[PDB]
Protein backbone atom coordinates (compact mmCIF):
# COMPACT_ATOMS: atom_id res chain seq x y z
CA UNK A 1 0.00 0.00 0.00
CA UNK A 2 1.59 3.22 -1.38
CA UNK A 3 1.02 6.94 -0.38
CA UNK A 4 1.68 9.27 -3.44
CA UNK A 5 3.10 6.53 -5.27
CA UNK A 6 6.73 7.16 -3.23
CA UNK A 7 5.74 6.14 0.56
CA UNK A 8 4.86 2.77 2.01
CA UNK A 9 2.78 2.72 4.75
CA UNK A 10 3.90 0.59 7.56
CA UNK A 11 2.22 0.13 11.03
CA UNK A 12 0.23 2.97 12.94
CA UNK A 13 2.01 4.08 15.71
CA UNK A 14 -0.39 6.87 16.98
CA UNK A 15 -2.93 8.99 16.49
CA UNK A 16 -3.42 12.68 16.75
CA UNK A 17 -6.42 10.92 12.82
CA UNK A 18 -4.28 8.10 12.43
CA UNK A 19 -0.33 8.53 12.17
CA UNK A 20 1.73 5.35 10.46
CA UNK A 21 4.67 5.16 10.02
CA UNK A 22 6.03 5.00 6.69
CA UNK A 23 9.18 4.53 3.91
CA UNK A 24 10.29 6.91 1.43
CA UNK A 25 11.39 4.46 -1.11
CA UNK A 26 13.28 6.26 -3.10
CA UNK A 27 15.40 8.09 -0.10
CA UNK A 28 15.38 4.76 1.95
CA UNK A 29 14.61 6.83 5.28
CA UNK A 30 11.27 6.57 7.41
CA UNK A 31 8.58 8.56 8.02
CA UNK A 32 5.70 10.06 9.57
CA UNK A 33 2.21 9.81 7.81
CA UNK A 34 -1.29 11.49 8.77
CA UNK A 35 -4.27 10.33 7.05
CA UNK A 36 -7.47 12.15 7.08
CA UNK A 37 -11.38 10.86 5.82
CA UNK A 38 -12.52 13.64 3.61
CA UNK A 39 -15.10 15.08 5.11
CA UNK A 40 -11.48 19.01 6.84
CA UNK A 41 -8.21 20.56 8.50
CA UNK A 42 -5.71 19.19 7.14
CA UNK A 43 -4.81 21.04 4.29
CA UNK A 44 -5.26 24.41 6.41
CA UNK A 45 -2.78 22.92 8.59
CA UNK A 46 -0.22 21.91 6.25
CA UNK A 47 -0.36 25.61 5.24
CA UNK A 48 1.47 26.49 8.76
CA UNK A 49 3.35 24.07 8.72
CA UNK A 50 5.14 25.49 5.46
CA UNK A 51 4.81 28.79 6.97
CA UNK A 52 6.73 27.67 9.80
CA UNK A 53 9.33 25.90 8.20
CA UNK A 54 13.07 26.69 9.37
CA UNK A 55 12.28 27.38 12.59
CA UNK A 56 14.20 25.37 15.55
CA UNK A 57 12.24 22.35 16.33
CA UNK A 58 9.74 22.84 13.59
CA UNK A 59 9.23 19.42 11.76
CA UNK A 60 9.63 19.60 8.08
CA UNK A 61 6.50 18.55 5.39
CA UNK A 62 7.44 16.19 2.80
CA UNK A 63 4.18 15.39 1.08
CA UNK A 64 0.95 16.51 0.89
CA UNK A 65 -2.08 15.09 -1.29
CA UNK A 66 -5.01 12.75 -1.42
CA UNK A 67 -4.89 9.29 -2.22
CA UNK A 68 -8.58 7.33 -2.13
CA UNK A 69 -10.32 8.62 0.66
CA UNK A 70 -7.94 10.09 2.86
CA UNK A 71 -6.50 13.49 2.47
CA UNK A 72 -2.58 12.50 3.13
CA UNK A 73 0.95 14.77 4.80
CA UNK A 74 4.07 13.10 5.23
CA UNK A 75 6.53 14.57 7.72
CA UNK A 76 9.86 13.73 8.37
CA UNK A 77 10.32 11.23 11.57
CA UNK A 78 10.13 12.33 14.81
CA UNK A 79 10.41 10.82 18.46
CA UNK A 80 8.03 10.04 20.88
CA UNK A 81 5.91 12.60 22.60
CA UNK A 82 6.85 14.21 26.05
CA UNK A 83 3.15 12.44 27.69
CA UNK A 84 4.96 8.81 25.88
CA UNK A 85 8.82 9.49 28.09
CA UNK A 86 6.60 10.71 31.34
CA UNK A 87 4.85 7.67 30.88
CA UNK A 88 7.81 5.56 30.35
CA UNK A 89 9.32 7.73 33.04
CA UNK A 90 7.01 6.14 35.35
CA UNK A 91 5.42 9.91 35.45
CA UNK A 92 8.03 11.48 37.90
CA UNK A 93 10.39 13.89 36.03
CA UNK A 94 13.92 15.26 37.56
CA UNK A 95 13.53 19.07 37.92
CA UNK A 96 16.88 19.21 35.89
CA UNK A 97 14.35 17.53 32.90
CA UNK A 98 11.88 19.91 33.54
CA UNK A 99 14.23 22.67 33.36
CA UNK A 100 15.50 21.44 30.32
CA UNK A 101 12.32 21.48 28.82
CA UNK A 102 11.16 24.41 29.41
CA UNK A 103 14.13 26.28 28.29
CA UNK A 104 13.16 24.50 24.33
CA UNK A 105 9.08 25.07 24.97
CA UNK A 106 9.60 28.19 25.81
CA UNK A 107 11.11 29.18 22.60
CA UNK A 108 8.96 27.38 20.02
CA UNK A 109 6.17 29.00 21.23
CA UNK A 110 8.07 32.45 21.49
CA UNK A 111 8.75 31.36 17.55
CA UNK A 112 5.02 30.25 16.51
CA UNK A 113 4.27 34.07 18.12
CA UNK A 114 6.96 35.66 15.67
CA UNK A 115 5.18 34.06 12.81
CA UNK A 116 1.83 35.81 13.78
CA UNK A 117 0.13 32.36 15.33
CA UNK A 118 -0.83 31.03 18.44
CA UNK A 119 -0.93 27.38 18.97
CA UNK A 120 -4.33 27.21 21.41
CA UNK A 121 -3.56 23.90 22.05
CA UNK A 122 -0.15 23.32 24.43
CA UNK A 123 -0.07 19.93 25.79
CA UNK A 124 2.50 17.25 26.63
CA UNK A 125 1.26 15.39 23.59
CA UNK A 126 2.33 18.19 20.64
CA UNK A 127 5.74 18.07 21.73
CA UNK A 128 7.96 15.57 20.02
CA UNK A 129 11.70 14.43 21.00
CA UNK A 130 13.90 14.38 17.94
CA UNK A 131 15.56 10.88 16.97
CA UNK A 132 18.83 10.21 16.45
CA UNK A 133 21.19 12.98 16.18
CA UNK A 134 18.47 15.42 17.00
CA UNK A 135 17.44 13.00 20.38
CA UNK A 136 18.17 16.25 22.44
CA UNK A 137 15.75 18.93 20.63
CA UNK A 138 12.06 19.12 21.70
CA UNK A 139 9.64 19.34 18.44
CA UNK A 140 6.23 21.14 18.34
CA UNK A 141 3.09 19.30 16.33
CA UNK A 142 -0.07 20.02 15.64
CA UNK A 143 -1.78 23.21 14.09
CA UNK A 144 -5.00 22.39 14.00
CA UNK A 145 -6.43 24.72 16.62
CA UNK A 146 -3.73 27.52 15.45
CA UNK A 147 -4.86 31.14 14.75
CA UNK A 148 -3.68 34.20 13.40
CA UNK A 149 -3.24 37.22 16.16
CA UNK A 150 -2.06 39.88 14.60
CA UNK A 151 -1.17 41.20 11.10
CA UNK A 152 2.18 39.66 9.25
CA UNK A 153 2.48 43.61 7.85
CA UNK A 154 1.52 46.01 10.71
CA UNK A 155 0.86 43.77 14.04
CA UNK A 156 -1.96 45.28 14.90
CA UNK A 157 -3.74 42.26 17.03
CA UNK A 158 -7.16 40.70 16.72
CA UNK A 159 -9.84 42.01 18.85
CA UNK A 160 -10.60 41.21 22.52
CA UNK A 161 -13.93 39.00 22.49
CA UNK A 162 -15.79 36.93 24.30
CA UNK A 163 -18.51 33.73 24.51
CA UNK A 164 -15.96 31.90 22.45
CA UNK A 165 -16.10 28.02 22.70
CA UNK A 166 -12.86 25.70 24.59
CA UNK A 167 -10.86 25.14 21.56
CA UNK A 168 -8.10 22.91 23.30
CA UNK A 169 -7.80 20.55 25.90
CA UNK A 170 -9.63 21.62 28.88
CA UNK A 171 -6.91 19.96 31.76
CA UNK A 172 -3.76 22.59 30.06
CA UNK A 173 -6.54 25.59 28.85
CA UNK A 174 -5.90 29.16 30.67
CA UNK A 175 -8.56 30.56 32.86
CA UNK A 176 -9.68 33.12 30.80
CA UNK A 177 -9.87 30.00 28.33
CA UNK A 178 -11.97 28.72 30.46
CA UNK A 179 -13.84 31.75 30.75
CA UNK A 180 -14.89 32.08 27.07
CA UNK A 181 -12.21 35.06 26.60
CA UNK A 182 -10.37 35.15 22.86
CA UNK A 183 -7.03 33.25 23.19
CA UNK A 184 -3.32 35.01 22.78
CA UNK A 185 -0.36 34.87 23.39
CA UNK A 186 -0.58 34.62 27.12
CA UNK A 187 -2.60 31.62 27.07
CA UNK A 188 -0.20 29.62 25.15
CA UNK A 189 2.37 30.29 28.77
CA UNK A 190 -0.08 29.94 30.97
CA UNK A 191 -0.87 26.48 29.24
CA UNK A 192 2.77 25.72 29.28
CA UNK A 193 2.88 26.82 32.71
CA UNK A 194 0.24 23.89 33.17
CA UNK A 195 2.02 21.43 31.81
CA UNK A 196 5.46 22.12 34.05
CA UNK A 197 3.72 21.39 36.71
CA UNK A 198 2.03 18.43 35.53
CA UNK A 199 5.47 17.28 34.98
CA UNK A 200 6.54 18.11 38.30
CA UNK A 201 3.48 16.47 39.92
CA UNK A 202 2.16 13.53 38.25
CA UNK A 203 -0.96 15.07 37.24
CA UNK A 204 -2.87 17.74 37.84
CA UNK A 205 -5.19 18.54 40.92
CA UNK A 206 -8.34 19.25 38.54
CA UNK A 207 -8.02 15.79 36.55
CA UNK A 208 -10.20 12.97 36.99
CA UNK A 209 -13.41 14.63 37.24
CA UNK A 210 -16.48 12.87 36.10
CA UNK A 211 -19.78 14.61 34.58
CA UNK A 212 -22.76 13.80 32.40
CA UNK A 213 -21.54 15.92 29.56
CA UNK A 214 -18.68 17.16 28.42
CA UNK A 215 -19.62 20.89 29.02
CA UNK A 216 -20.60 20.26 32.50
CA UNK A 217 -16.89 18.46 32.83
CA UNK A 218 -15.23 21.45 31.90
CA UNK A 219 -17.13 23.50 34.04
CA UNK A 220 -16.11 21.01 36.94
CA UNK A 221 -12.62 21.62 35.49
CA UNK A 222 -13.06 25.11 35.56
CA UNK A 223 -13.98 25.31 39.13
CA UNK A 224 -11.14 23.49 40.41
CA UNK A 225 -8.43 25.39 38.46
CA UNK A 226 -10.05 28.30 39.46
CA UNK A 227 -10.12 27.47 43.62
CA UNK A 228 -6.49 26.28 43.42
CA UNK A 229 -4.27 29.50 43.96
CA UNK A 230 -0.82 28.88 42.34
CA UNK A 231 1.02 29.02 45.90
CA UNK A 232 -1.12 25.72 46.52
CA UNK A 233 -0.68 24.01 43.56
CA UNK A 234 3.36 24.91 43.28
CA UNK A 235 3.84 24.09 47.03
CA UNK A 236 6.79 22.24 47.39
CA UNK A 237 8.58 22.95 44.15
CA UNK A 238 11.17 25.97 43.62
CA UNK A 239 9.74 29.43 43.58
CA UNK A 240 10.24 29.72 39.79
CA UNK A 241 7.47 27.80 38.78
CA UNK A 242 4.74 29.88 40.60
CA UNK A 243 6.63 33.22 39.59
CA UNK A 244 5.82 31.71 36.37
CA UNK A 245 2.47 31.25 36.46
CA UNK A 246 1.75 33.96 37.73
CA UNK A 247 3.35 36.10 35.39
CA UNK A 248 1.36 34.50 32.99
CA UNK A 249 -2.09 35.40 34.16
CA UNK A 250 -0.74 38.90 34.65
CA UNK A 251 -0.24 39.21 31.04
CA UNK A 252 -2.80 41.49 29.58
CA UNK A 253 -4.54 40.56 26.25
CA UNK A 254 -2.50 42.13 23.72
CA UNK A 255 0.98 42.06 25.82
CA UNK A 256 3.99 40.46 24.23
CA UNK A 257 5.29 38.16 26.87
CA UNK A 258 8.87 38.78 27.75
CA UNK A 259 10.41 36.02 27.26
CA UNK A 260 13.84 36.39 27.71
CA UNK A 261 12.64 36.79 31.48
CA UNK A 262 10.90 33.72 31.84
CA UNK A 263 13.66 31.68 30.34
CA UNK A 264 15.82 33.33 32.67
CA UNK A 265 13.83 31.97 35.98
CA UNK A 266 14.58 28.65 34.63
CA UNK A 267 18.40 29.12 33.54
CA UNK A 268 19.14 30.98 36.58
CA UNK A 269 17.56 27.97 38.86
CA UNK A 270 19.18 25.50 36.20
CA UNK A 271 22.67 27.28 36.32
CA UNK A 272 22.77 27.85 39.83
CA UNK A 273 23.31 24.01 40.61
CA UNK A 274 26.70 24.13 38.12
CA UNK A 275 28.36 20.51 37.89
CA UNK A 276 25.41 18.59 40.00
CA UNK A 277 23.11 19.13 36.57
CA UNK A 278 23.79 17.32 33.15
CA UNK A 279 22.37 18.42 29.89
CA UNK A 280 20.98 14.73 29.56
CA UNK A 281 17.60 14.13 29.63
CA UNK A 282 16.00 11.57 32.14
CA UNK A 283 14.88 8.89 29.46
CA UNK A 284 18.69 8.98 28.38
CA UNK A 285 20.16 8.80 31.51
C1 LIG B 1 13.33 2.61 15.75
O1 LIG B 1 13.27 3.60 16.72
C2 LIG B 1 12.15 4.29 16.85
C3 LIG B 1 11.28 4.37 15.81
C4 LIG B 1 10.13 5.09 16.00
C5 LIG B 1 9.87 5.69 17.21
C6 LIG B 1 8.60 6.41 17.33
C7 LIG B 1 8.09 7.34 16.49
C8 LIG B 1 6.84 7.70 16.95
C9 LIG B 1 5.97 8.74 16.30
O2 LIG B 1 4.86 8.78 16.70
N1 LIG B 1 6.54 9.56 15.41
C10 LIG B 1 5.99 10.66 14.88
C11 LIG B 1 4.69 11.01 15.08
C12 LIG B 1 4.19 12.16 14.54
C13 LIG B 1 2.79 12.56 14.77
C14 LIG B 1 1.89 13.26 13.98
C15 LIG B 1 2.02 13.70 12.58
C16 LIG B 1 2.43 12.78 11.65
C17 LIG B 1 2.53 13.11 10.34
C18 LIG B 1 2.17 14.37 9.94
F1 LIG B 1 2.26 14.73 8.71
C19 LIG B 1 1.72 15.30 10.86
C20 LIG B 1 1.66 14.95 12.17
N2 LIG B 1 0.73 13.39 14.62
O3 LIG B 1 0.85 12.87 15.78
C21 LIG B 1 2.02 12.34 15.98
C22 LIG B 1 2.30 11.73 17.29
C23 LIG B 1 1.60 12.39 18.44
C24 LIG B 1 1.89 10.29 17.28
C25 LIG B 1 5.01 12.92 13.81
C26 LIG B 1 6.30 12.50 13.62
N3 LIG B 1 6.74 11.44 14.17
N4 LIG B 1 6.60 7.00 18.04
C27 LIG B 1 7.58 6.21 18.32
C28 LIG B 1 7.63 5.33 19.48
N5 LIG B 1 6.34 4.91 19.90
C29 LIG B 1 6.29 4.53 21.30
C30 LIG B 1 4.84 4.64 21.68
O4 LIG B 1 4.16 3.49 21.24
C31 LIG B 1 4.42 5.81 20.83
O5 LIG B 1 3.05 5.81 20.69
C32 LIG B 1 5.18 5.67 19.52
C33 LIG B 1 5.48 7.01 18.91
C34 LIG B 1 10.73 5.55 18.25
C35 LIG B 1 11.88 4.85 18.06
Amino acid sequence: LRVGNRYRLGRKIGSGGDIYLGTDIAAGEEVAIKLECVKPQLHIESKIYKMMQGGVGIPTIRWCGAEGDYNVMVMELLGPSLEDLFNFCSRKFSLKTVLLLADQMISRIEYIHSKNFIHRDVKPDNFLMGLGKKGNLVYIIDFGLAKKYRDARTHQHIPYRENKNLTGTARYASINTHLGIEQSRRDDLESLGYVLMYFNLGSLPWQGLKAATKRQKYERISEKKMSTPIEVLCKGYPSEFATYLNFCRSLRFDDKPDYSYLRQLFRNLFHRQGFSYDYVFDWNM
